[PDB]
C-alpha cells in the first residue's frame, strides 16, 4: 500500500480538500467552481457542486453538504412555474427552444448566470438527484427537506432527458452525450429506488425512463464493446467512467465497464493524467485531476486498487504549494500550440477547482484514506 510518507501526504491533502471547499462555500450554500478563475468566478454549477457535495458528505461535514442541498432545492423550487410552463408547452406540441430551458450557470442568488441558448445542459439536474439521495442515505436524513426541489428536477428530466444538449465540456449542442444520459440515469435510478420516495407520483416513471436511457445507449452508445462520447460516435471521452460508477448504466463487473475503463485508459490516460477528448484545445488539452480521480474511483470499484492508487498519487503530485488542486496540468498536452492564447485570454488554469478537491475526497474515501 502506502508508507507513512504517502499516508501523511494523502491525509493532509484530504483535510485541505475539506477546508478549500467549505471556506469558499457561498453564504447561501452554493459551492463555486473556482473563486479565482476569471471565466468561472461568481458562478455555481450543479455538476461541480454535486460531486463537491458527495466528497464533503463522505468526509462527514453534514452541515456543509446540507447547506448546498438547501441552496439547490430552493433554486429549483423557484423554477416550479418555469418548469410547469415548459411541460404545458410540450403538452400543446410546442417544443420549447433551448433558450427557454433551465440554466447551466447559476448566480449564488439562484438566477441564470448565462443564456441557455449558448450552454444548455441537462446533466447537472441528474447529478443533483444522485447527490442528494446518496447524502440522505449515507446520513439517515429525511428527503422531505429537499422534496419540492427534487419534484422540479424529476418533472424536468422526465420531459427533456432525450433532448440533444451541450456535453459536460460545453460542446456539441446537437449531440446526445453518453455521460449526460448517464448523469440523468443515475439521478432517476436514485430517486426511483429510494424507499422514502415510494409514493411520489413519478416513482415508477423514473425507472421506466432510466430503462429508455439504457435502451438508447445500447442502440447507439456502445462500439467495439465500450461506451462512446455521444450516440453515433466511435470515440471515447474522459467523463465516460462516470457512466459505470457512480451513474450505473452498467456496474463495475460488466464487460462494457471493463472495455470502457480500458478504452479511456488507452486513448486518454497519459502516466495517470486523463485528458477530456482527442480534439481538446482548452489550455492545449491538459490532464484533468477530476478525470484521473473518476477513472481511479472506477478502478477501485472494479477491484483494481493498484490502478486506483496510481491515479490518486498522480493527482496528489499535482497539488501546489498550499495543497490546492488545479483543474488540469500541462505535463502532457494534446494540442500544445493552443495553450498560450488561453493563458493570454483567461489567465493561469483555475486553481483551486473545488470539483478537483471533491473528486480527491471521493477517491481517497473509496481507498479508505480519509483522516480517522
Ligand atoms: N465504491
Amino acid at each position: 500500500g502506502l508508507d507513512s510518507h504517502e499516508l501523511a501526504r494523502l491525509h493532509e491533502l484530504a483535510r485541505h480538500s475539506h477546508a478549500v471547499i467549505t471556506r469558499h462555500q457561498d453564504a447561501g450554500g452554493a459551492y463555486p467552481a473556482a473563486p479565482t478563475f476569471s471565466a468561472y468566478r461568481g458562478y455555481a454549477w450543479l455538476r461541480d457542486g454535486s460531486f463537491t457535495a458527495e466528497g464533503i458528505s463522505r468526509y462527514g461535514d453534514v452541515a456543509s453538504a446540507g447547506r448546498f442541498h438547501d441552496w439547490v432545492d430552493g433554486v429549483l423550487r423557484r423554477r416550479r412555474g418555469q418548469v410547469d410552463d415548459l411541460l404545458a408547452a410540450v403538452d400543446r406540441g410546442e417544443v420549447p427552444s433551448n433558450e427557454g430551458m433551465l440554466p447551466t450557470r447559476f448566480t449564488f442568488d439562484g438566477n441564470d448566470g448565462s443564456d441557455p441558448w449558448w450552454d444548455f445542459q441537462t446533466d447537472g439536474y441528474g447529478m443533483w438527484l444522485w447527490s442528494v439521495v446518496t447524502h440522505a442515505a449515507r446520513h439517515g436524513l429525511d428527503l422531505e427537506r429537499w422534496r419540492a426541489g427534487i419534484d422540479v428536477a424529476v418533472d424536468y428530466l422526465l420531459a427533456f432527458w432525450d433532448r440533444p444538449c451541450y456535453d459536460w465540456w460545453e460542446e456539441h449542442v446537437e449531440h446526445r452525450h453518453v455521460s449526460t444520459l448517464g448523469a440523468i440515469h443515475g439521478g432517476l435510478v436514485a430517486v426511483g429506488t429510494c424507499a422514502a420516495l415510494r409514493s411520489a407520483p413519478w416513482s415508477a416513471a423514473t425507472l421506466q425512463v432510466a430503462a429508455r436511457i439504457r435502451s438508447l445507449v445500447s442502440a447507439e452508445g456502445v462500439v467495439d464493446g465500450h461506451l462512446v462520447k455521444w450516440l453515433g460516435s466511435s470515440a471515447v471521452d474522459g467523463s465516460l467512467p462516470a457512466c459505470v460508477v457512480p451513474f450505473g448504466l452498467v456496474p463495475p463487473d460488466d464487460d462494457v465497464a471493463a472495455m470502457t475503463r480500458a478504452a479511456v485508459a488507452k486513448d486518454l490516460d497519459v502516466d495517470g493524467g486523463v485528458h477530456r477528448f482527442a480534439a481538446d484545445v482548452y489550455y492545449g488539452g491538459g490532464q484533468w485531476i477530476l478525470l484521473s480521480a473518476l477513472l481511479g474511483w472506477n478502478l477501485a470499484a472494479a477491484g483494481d486498487t493498484a490502478g486506483a492508487l496510481r491515479h490518486l498519487r498522480w493527482i496528489a503530485d499535482q497539488a501546489d504549494a498550499d495543497g490546492d488542486l488545479p483543474e488540469q496540468v500541462p505535463h502532457h498536452l494534446l494540442h500544445p500550440g493552443s495553450r498560450a492564447e488561453w493563458v493570454a485570454r483567461w489567465g493561469t488554469v483555475a486553481t483551486p477547482l473545488l470539483w478537483s478537491h471533491g473528486m480527491y475526497l471521493i477517491l481517497a474515501d473509496e481507498l479508505g484514506l480519509l483522516p480517522p
